[PDB]
């Protein structure tokens, strides 16, 4: 399969064009539209890469076009660890789907934040806030595919099955790629020597949800998460031999481009995925 990567949360990690030109990733999730819902004006946060006021982040459409011409899929990730995002009602789900359509996908807005490129879909990295209406947000975004171009739906649930924020949304069957985060969660992640908490968790997910492909989400360096790091040699010798048997295996997802560069994790595992 391929490597999905999160880009956008450290200004020293290189441009989106530098990231796609690496030829290591097949999917890039742009990290974070971290404020929306509840009448808030939506705001994208891309750390030190650019300030979105007055179209500062509009240069990012160059990197999106570059990645797409190389067949890389590019999603805008909603959520993240830090932010006031929430949906207050089903009406709010409609209003947010609307904004996302016109500002990031095929609708139209004078003020598109990342510029004129049309992203491939929306990633759900919902970690806190309401557990409600995310299934409605996924339905309203799917319905836009009926106006000709396909909107991809991905989700990054953390590994406790079911995810309290994303379980109802995952049960619709509308998601294309699900990259389960097997880190910062001791009961389902790797701890030295023990591979059975992560494999056993992998089994609950690949047999329970109705989705296109499931990926093994990992931290790219011991510094990228509080816990959950797996050394390259353990991943390749002990975990991937078992999870690649699954027909739903899609590949591996890595939290952050930034850490991946410092640690050379992709460079170590790219042919085994
Ligand atoms: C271990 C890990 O990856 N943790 C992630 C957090 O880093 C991340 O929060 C973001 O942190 C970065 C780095 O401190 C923030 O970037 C700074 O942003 C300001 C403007 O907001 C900018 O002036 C700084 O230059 C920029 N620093 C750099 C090096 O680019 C960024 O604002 C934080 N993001 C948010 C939403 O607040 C969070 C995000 O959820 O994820 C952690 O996992």
């Amino acid at each position: 399969g391929g490597i999905a990567i999160y880009w956008g949360q450290n200004g020293n990690e290189g441009t989106l064009t530098q990231t796609c030109s690496t030829r290591k990733y097949s999917y890039v999730n742009i990290a974070f539209l971290n404020k929306f819902g509840n009448g808030q004006t939506p705001q994208i946060n891309l750390a030190g890469h650019c300030n979105p006021a007055a179209g500062g982040c509009t240069i990012v459409s160059n990197g999106i076009r570059s990645c797409q011409i190389q067949g890389i899929k590019v999603m805008l990730s909603l959520g993240g660890g830090i932010g006031s995002y929430t949906l207050a009602s089903q009406a709010d789900a409609k209003n947010v789907a609307d904004y996302l359509w016109n500002n990031f996908l095929g609708g139209k807005s004078s003020s598109r934040p990342l510029g004129d490129a049309v992203l491939d879909g929306i990633d759900f990295d919902i970690e806190h806030g309401s557990t409600l209406y995310w299934d409605d947000l996924a339905r309203y975004l799917s319905a836009y595919s009926k106006q000709g171009k396909k909107v991809y739906l991905t989700a990054a649930p953390q590994c406790p099955f079911p995810d309290r924020y994303l379980g109802t949304a995952l049960n619709t069957g509308l998601f294309d790629y699900v990259w389960v985060q097997f880190y910062n969660n001791p009961p389902c992640q790797y701890s030295s020597g023990n591979i059975n908490n992560i494999i056993n968790s992998w089994n609950r997910w690949t047999t329970s949800i109705n989705a296109g492909k499931i990926f093994l989400g990992l931290p790219a360096a011991p510094e990228a998460a509080g816990s959950g790091y797996v050394p390259p040699d353990v991943l390749i010798s002990r975990i991937l031999p078992e999870i690649k048997k699954s027909p739903k295996y899609g590949g591996v997802m890595l939290w952050s481009k930034f850490y991946d560069d410092k640690n050379g994790y992709s460079s170590s595992i790219l042919d085994s995925v």
